[PDB]
């Protein structure tokens, strides 16, 4: 049955979305003496912050620098401002303190993932997305060999494992290596999932690719909804794999007891199929781990564009069904490039044109997926469509460079936006060649 799929790959959406919910960096600050420690001093807690922490970006307290002595040039209101000198700051030898505002419990708060090591949470994404690769290529002779469906009970075993072990990780690198071994089975699932539901039926192609997406997309909403339930990304983890154990329960029936050679060229086909995949997952997986900066809230935007990828999708399989596939795939890709180029171009002062222009950038983005999707079936010969595990393989590999572009920010926070916006219009422009 389908609808026992979709509901795995609903809550493997969750599971994938989970990456930038726990990860989320809250509002944070270093400790300090005048803030942490007893109310009784030798009032106005705001003076005292500002006189303990120097300001740093958009004239925000810093978060990775203190003073080493109380400077009381921010509290007389006749003194000069924003004179002090750099040699009275101290790199933050006390640690910081993290504001269960938005979030008690995340990943950043408890190893110290501050601006200071910032770096941690890309590689960490980078990790995932590693798994996730090496994964489809592994798995590919251990299906062949035990069975798409022993392996794929075993993916559930192991993500079931893996998610309730990642909630109990004492340390960073356990923490990655169950990571990673989760991101190898969610792999192995989907690839189950690509190779059960193209020899299920199929002309019923588009259809059951459609059905397979919008089961898809109800994860952003099925993982929105669980953030705004639980606020606790261990809590959070246990509860989105607890249904992966029922899922791995659903084994034995409910308990009933291709190689080619390029040497010539690139032979304008594979080469545009491969940088299409590499777009989309590039953006893909640079746009949804950092729904933070995005817009206003992160429930707010995770909601909208679950809403707003649905008829987004129904809208594609329109036009693919309707017009063709080159031209409504060039299309989306032009519009998702556009929208995220307004995007950076947009101020962070109007938030709400800031979320529709990344809301209308994902729903053009996996616009173009399912066009890929659909002309991966149809640019190739019946025996060498190879091509879509090609394309897949090159997607995920454009995904491993996903997060390491968002580390560019030092430089400037529209940079990796900028590359967001630019590597979708060169797709779309590229994409009008295929024949
Ligand atoms: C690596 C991906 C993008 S897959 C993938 C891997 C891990 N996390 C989520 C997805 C994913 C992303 C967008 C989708 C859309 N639309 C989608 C649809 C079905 C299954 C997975 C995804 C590929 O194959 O290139």
């Amino acid at each position: 049955q389908t609808m026992a799929l979709m509901v795995s790959i609903m809550w493997l959406c969750t599971q994938s979305m989970l990456e930038n919910f726990s990860a989320a960096v809250p509002s944070h600050r270093c400790w300090a003496p005048l803030l942490d420690n007893s109310t009784a001093q030798a009032l106005s807690p705001e003076a005292l912050l500002a006189i303990s922490i120097p300001p740093g970006p958009n004239q925000r307290p810093h978060q990775c620098r203190r003073f080493r002595q109380p400077q009381w040039q921010l509290l007389d209101p006749n003194a000069t401002a924003t004179s002090w000198s750099e040699a009275d700051t101290e790199p933050c030898v006390d640690g910081w303190v993290y504001d269960r505002s938005i979030f008690t419990s995340t990943i950043v708060a408890k190893w110290n993932l501050v601006c200071d090591s910032h770096a941690l949470k890309p590689m960490a994404q980078s990790i995932y997305l590693a798994g996730i690769l090496v994964g489809a290529a592994a798995c590919g002779p251990a299906s062949d060999r035990f069975g798409r469906r022993l392996v794929l009970t075993w993916s559930y075993l192991q993500m079931a494992v893996m998610g309730t072990a990642a909630a109990f990780a004492p340390a960073f690198p356990v923490y990655c290596l169950f990571r990673f071994l989760l991101a190898f089975a969610v792999a192995g699932v989907m690839m189950n999932t690509g190779t059960l539901l193209m020899e299920w039926t199929a002309r019923a192609r588009p259809l059951v690719m459609t059905l397979n997406s919008l089961g898809f997309s109800f994860g952003h909403g099925l993982t929105a909804a669980v953030a705004y339930g639980v606020r606790d990304w261990t809590l959070l983890q246990l509860v989105v794999s607890v249904p992966f154990f029922l899922c791995f329960l659903y084994s034995w029936w409910l308990a009933e007891s291709g190689t080619l050679l390029r040497m010539p060229g690139l032979r304008f086909r594979t080469c545009i199929s491969t940088l299409c995949w590499f777009a989309f997952g590039f953006t893909f997986f640079g746009l949804a781990l950092d729904l933070q900066a995005l817009g206003s809230n992160i429930f707010l935007l995770q909601m909208f564009i679950g809403v707003v990828d649905i008829p987004a999708k129904m809208g594609a399989l329109l036009l693919l069904s309707h017009l063709g596939r080159r031209p409504t795939l060039a299309a989306s890709l032009l519009l998702a490039g556009l929208c995220i180029l307004a995007n950076t171009l947009v101020p962070h002062e109007m938030g709400a044109l800031r979320s529709a222009l990344a809301v209308l950038g994902l729903g053009g983005v996996g616009a173009a997926f399912t066009c890929i999707t659909i002309y991966s079936s149809e640019l190739f010969p019946t025996v060498l469509r190879t091509a879509v595990g090609l394309g897949q393989m090159a997607a995920r590999g454009g995904a491993i460079l996903g997060p390491l572009v968002r580390l560019l920010g030092v430089h400037g926070p529209w940079l990796p936006l900028l590359v967001y916006g630019t590597v979708p219009v060169l797709s779309g422009l590229a994409a009008l060649l295929l024949p």
